[PDB]
């Protein structure tokens, strides 16, 4: 297991434009187009992300291409992050796992509600993490996805992902 099997398997593929859980155009691998209500601006946005008119609908290919850049900016994103740093610093690699997991789904931003979190997974107090992670939006509109990384994060372990 790694983190481009586990996210493959929290997010799915679709070759065609869909609308992820909070009703925004995504398409591939997770990859968000845009907030925007309009498809038109979703496909926009796909065929500049893609080079070329896509007409709504991309290959595997560029799937897994658009993948790839994602997970690389998540990663650098978290590396350049003062708050995320040295958490993310301090854990073992299955745990960093769990940290990329929430930022490519949430940014950035979305993680930045998360301090008292984050300082009890620097402090490696696992169980109380858990518990802590689960006091979310987060946990309750994605609710399997969520206790799949909270368990993770909790065990240092793939488990929930076998
Ligand atoms: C989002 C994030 C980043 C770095 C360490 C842990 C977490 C949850
Ligand atoms: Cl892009
Ligand atoms: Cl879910």
């Amino acid at each position: 297991m790694n983190i481009f099997e586990m996210l493959r398997i929290d997010e799915g593929l679709r070759l065609k434009i869909y609308k992820d859980t909070e009703g925004y155009y995504t398409i591939g691998i997770g990859h968000l187009l845009t907030k925007s209500p309009s498809l038109n601006a979703a496909k926009s946005e796909l065929d500049k992300a893609i080079g070329r008119n896509t007409n709504g609908v991309i290959t595997k290919d560029e799937a897994e291409k658009l993948f790839n850049q994602d997970v690389d900016a998540a990663v650098r994103g978290i590396l350049r992050n003062a708050k995320l740093k040295p958490v993310y610093d301090s854990l073992d690699a299955v745990r960093r796992a769990a940290a990329i997991n929430m930022v490519f789904q949430m940014g950035e931003t979305g993680v930045a509600g998360f301090t008292n979190s984050l300082r009890m997974l620097q402090q490696k107090r696992w169980d109380e993490a858990a518990v802590n992670l689960a006091k979310s939006r987060w946990y309750n509109q994605t609710p399997n996805r969520a206790k799949r990384v909270i368990t993770t994060f909790r065990t240092g372990t793939w488990d929930a992902y076998k």
